[PDB]
């Protein structure tokens, strides 16, 4: 936040001042988050009118109240027509007051990893702020934007959308120098929505999109004549490319080719899909100045989310890939592809999937057949359905409990000096136990 006076806000938020003037230096919508003499914005959701929490905010030390009606609270009030709007507007205003290179992103999948990778890289460049958690809606964006100060050098704003019109609002507040749509997944309506992100770009702004997944046909009417950047590992029209992809026991090594040159980087996250994210992140970072050196160093310190292709170094050359969070045909079939490229003797350790009905048997068979065709060295399984996988893989063995698996697994680990293990199963299968047990 920046210091602002109630009288200045009457103009800014188009609202009436009903009390003395005051300087604010902090604003919040949460009673559990009051600061001495801050502005308490009383929002009204459907199942909550924070106006009824006015007295509490006063009692907490709130200096004034931003509200949509007069309240009998001995505190300077700023009566505006709509608080949802005013909150966003106040955030818009604050963002205009700071010198931070603001950049934004959306998509159907990967918003968080592209955000985190972009933030990780720009952090090598200067003081950077990024969206916290999944605060990407009409309330979360203002909250994120409101955290800005003259001390920030960069700002990575993640924008989410559920319906149309939503991103249009938030980018108007954010006014990013570069905007990115990571991907799409009816579909045209989602494309229309995410495409809205390009409307907040200045005339010198850069529109970035996925060469392998976009809606340029329609997005060109909103990006207009602005500069355009495309990322993809090998797309013909890609600006951010990935060559010499060599998967290692650590992560993926590759030559990242950007519009200014290339740098051989090490992406420490299992999964080829992270290579694309890294390209998006490189694009976003570079739009606001990041150097190749900054990109390489930013990527190099990424950490995976436990239970999701989470690498765990057992001993030398003994890699465990914790992907025990959940599992369905898609994520499972994909897991096999990840393992298949891994170094050494590869063991797919699995448990039942969260599949439904008569197609369950078939779904396990497929995954087995996939590991079979992938050349997986061995598949140890537990469950009353997962036998289908190990059976179909033409290799591997099945167990009646996880304890017998862990034992045979440990032996295999001691037996094979170079092994890559991938543990994965449905939530109900509780495969983390195999992972815990191993470490």
């Amino acid at each position: 936040m920046i210091s602002v006076t109630l009288s200045q806000l009457t103009d800014i938020l188009n609202g009436e001042l009903q009390g003395a003037d005051i300087t604010l230096d902090a604003v919040t919508t949460d009673t559990r988050k009051l600061t001495p003499g801050c502005l308490f914005v009383a929002l009204k959701g459907e199942r909550f009118d924070a106006h009824d929490f006015a007295d509490q905010a006063k009692a907490g030390g709130a200096g004034a109240l931003l509200v949509s009606r007069p309240l009998d609270i001995d505190l300077p009030q700023l009566i505006v027509k709509d608080t949802r709007l005013a909150f966003g507007e106040l955030a818009a205003w604050v963002r205009q007051q700071v010198p931070a290179r603001v950049v934004a992103l959306t998509g159907s999948s990967g918003k968080t990893s592209v955000k985190e990778m972009t933030a990780a890289i720009l952090s090598q460049c200067g003081n950077t702020l990024y969206t916290a958690g999944n605060l990407n809606n009409d309330i979360g964006v203002p909250m994120t934007l409101l955290r800005l100060t003259p001390e920030y050098d960069y700002a990575v704003i993640e924008l989410g959308a559920n319906h149309q019109g939503e991103i249009a609002w938030t980018v108007s507040l954010t006014r990013p120098e570069a905007a990115l749509v990571n991907n799409l997944a009816s579909l045209a309506g989602v494309a229309k929505a995410k495409g809205e992100i390009f409307s907040g770009l200045p005339e010198n702004g850069i529109a970035i999109m996925n060469a392998d997944n976009n809606d340029w046909l329609n997005w060109q009417s909103v990006i207009g004549s602005r500069k355009v950047w495309r990322f993809s590992p090998n797309a013909a029209n890609s600006d951010f490319t990935a060559t010499n992809i060599h998967v290692t026991s650590h992560g993926t090594e590759f030559t990242l080719q950007t519009p200014t040159g290339s740098v051989d980087v090490l992406l420490p996250l299992p999964g080829r899909h992270n290579i694309a994210n890294a390209l998006a992140a490189a694009a976003l970072s570079m739009s606001v100045g990041a150097t190749l050196d900054a990109i390489k160093a930013g990527l190099a310190n990424l950490k995976a989310v436990p239970g999701r292709l989470f690498p765990i170094q057992l001993a030398e050359n003994q890699l465990l890939l914790d992907d025990s969070y959940n599992a369905n045909v898609g994520s499972m079939t994909a897991a096999v592809q990840v393992l298949a490229e891994m170094p050494g003797y590869r063991v797919l350790v699995v448990g039942d999937m969260a599949e439904l009905g008569a197609e369950s048997e078939a779904c396990h068979v497929q995954v087995g057949e996939a590991a079979k065709a992938a050349g997986i060295d061995r598949v140890l399984s537990v469950g009353k359905q997962s036998h289908a996988i190990s059976t179909a893989s033409g290799v591997g063995e099945h167990f009646a409990d996880k304890t017998a698996l862990i034992t045979r697994l440990k032996l295999l680990i001691a037996e094979q000096q170079v092994i890559t293990i991938l543990v994965k199963g449905s939530r109900s299968a509780a495969m983390e136990e195999v992972v815990r047990a191993l470490q």
